[PDB]
């Protein structure tokens, strides 16, 4: 979720 390079 923090970031879609990756939660």
């Amino acid at each position: 979720x923090l970031x879609r390079x990756x939660x």
